[PDB]
DNA sequence: GGGGTGTGGTAG
DNA sequence: ATCGCTACCACACCCC
């Protein structure tokens, strides 16, 4: 047990937090890409015609947690029992569930208690612990197999378990669905062998958005090949509105309001006008959805292909702690803020940069919300407050940065016992070069 | 046209 | 119990 005023709190929280791990894995994969290509010019040009293979482990955490389960879960069966990965027993997030569990309507992000109600009597839920080290080891095998296949010109890391892989097609060569199926099957086979039991599904297309949709269509443990030329009503009819990239719950809600609760992309496709779309959700998002409903990427999504080194280049740096926050006085809040700054500055020095603008964000208990929320140590219902500040000269000096952070906290006026959440941000980063004469 | 701020939303 | 992170685009609204 490590409380928020204990010096070891940040380390222990991060060691336990799957969301932290997802972010740290993603950032390290982006840096590793940038290094390996420091002199290689890996880029797609307008000269190229390319095919996109979008590859993703199926139920990653669940699968790996199963394969590596301790002897205490030896008899559990991935194909027959509903399996989730989670820390706890009641209001604990389900980080991953297998497709058996999904067959009863369980979804990632659900609390265990709710997912327990969704099972008939006699069927028991299996709760496996996280295995973060082996999650990373299986990913290494994933990216190592991808590279040694030598069939891709650009291998883009999306996350620990997910990658967008790009093959350039010579006009000299006739690409066929026979070759593409074979590549998919090779990819799937090799990865199942290299990871010793994990499965990936693959979306294969000539746009990124179609490759993502194809991938959803491909799951579980399969592959799908859908080019712009194969688009059809049967295709669009098989997708929910929030299968579109960029469409989360808030955009979904707005689209359902504007267009009479479409229940598939085909419904939305046949009912929408671009103007009303822009009006409903926003001009740029409206245009991206419009382009996507034709199977076409917008210019914003396309940048990762034509200039991947600037897309994967870290532009800001931050930490967020919105769990376990229970401070009794301002002194303890200030020490926590310093611990956070120290951690962030360690990271900033690794990447040899300075910051010119910083931000403090906090969560504050809503005035009518219980002091102890339903989730043990959760933030509960909160109001958000942020404030930023430009620094005079770019710096990496703890003294300057931590002082401004604690001052930023001061101006937001949040009583320490009402604090439920804190984020610390370095918003603008500035390279440090060999020349540092004033 | 250029800048500024805080807030919202998405995604693994 | 239980580990509700974090990067970055877009937008509303302000200044010149
Ligand atoms: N989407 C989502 N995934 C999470 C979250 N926390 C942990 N994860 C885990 C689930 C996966 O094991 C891993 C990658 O996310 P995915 O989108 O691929 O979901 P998952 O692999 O569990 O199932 P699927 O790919 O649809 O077969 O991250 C979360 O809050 N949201
Ligand atoms: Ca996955
Ligand atoms: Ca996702």
């Amino acid at each position: 047990i490590v409380a928020c005023d204990d010096p070891d709190f940040l380390t222990s929280y991060f060691a336990h937090s799957r969301l932290h791990h997802l972010s740290a894995w993603k950032a390290n994969l982006k840096d590793k890409f940038l290094n390996e290509n420091i002199h290689k010019y890996t880029k797609i040009t307008d000269k190229d015609t390319y095919i996109i293979f979008h590859i993703d482990f199926d139920c990653f955490f669940a699968t790996v947690a199963y394969l590596c389960r301790s002897s205490s879960f030896s008899a559990c069966d991935f194909k027959r029992d509903p399996i989730v990965v989670c820390h706890g027993t009641k209001n604990s997030d389900i980080a991953s569930c297998n497709y058996v569990a999904r067959s009863y309507g369980i979804k990632n992000g659900m609390w265990v208690s709710q997912a327990e109600k969704m099972l008939p009597n006699g069927i028991k839920l299996i709760s496996l612990p996280y295995t973060f080290e082996q999650f990373q080891l299986k990913s290494e095998a994933f990216y190592s197999t991808l590279k040694r296949l030598n069939i891709f010109n650009l291998i883009l890391p999306i996350s620990i378990d997910e990658a967008v892989c790009v093959r350039i097609i010579p006009d000299n060569i006739h690409n066929t669905n026979t070759l593409n199926a074979r590549l998919c099957e090779e990819i799937r086979q090799e990865i199942f062998q290299g990871t010793n039991g994990c499965t990936v599904s693959i979306g294969c297309s000539d746009s990124l958005v179609l490759a993502r949709l194809a991938l959803k269509m491909a799951k579980p443990n399969g592959y799908n090949i859908t080019f712009k030329s194969n688009l059809s009503e049967e295709f669009w009819s098989s997708f929910k509105l929030d299968d579109l990239p960029g469409v989360g719950h808030s955009t979904l809600s707005r689209l359902e309001s504007t267009f009479d609760s479409p229940h598939s992309l085909n419904d939305l496709r046949k009912r929408y006008t671009l103007d009303a779309l822009k009006a409903s959700v926003g001009s740029k998002l409206g245009m991206k959805i419009h382009l996507a409903l034709q199977g076409q990427d917008d210019e914003e999504s396309l940048k990762i292909l034509y200039d991947p080194k600037e897309v994967l280049q870290r532009k800001s740096l931050s930490i967020d702690i919105n769990w376990g926050i229970r401070f009794k006085n301002i002194t303890q809040v200030d020490l926590f803020i310093e611990r956070g700054c120290q951690y962030l500055l360690e990271k900033l020095n690794e990447i040899n940069k300075t910051t010119s603008q910083i931000t403090l964000k906090l969560m504050r208990r809503c005035k009518d919300a219980p002091i102890e929320p339903p989730k043990y140590m959760g933030m509960g219902r909160c109001d958000s407050f942020s404030r930023s500040s430009r620094l005079g000269i770019p710096t990496n000096e703890f003294g300057i940065i931590a002082t401004e952070m604690k001052s930023l906290y001061r101006t937001l006026g949040c009583p320490p016992m009402e604090l439920r959440g804190l984020a610390l941000q370095f918003n603008k980063l500035v390279d440090v070069g060999p020349d540092n004469n004033q």
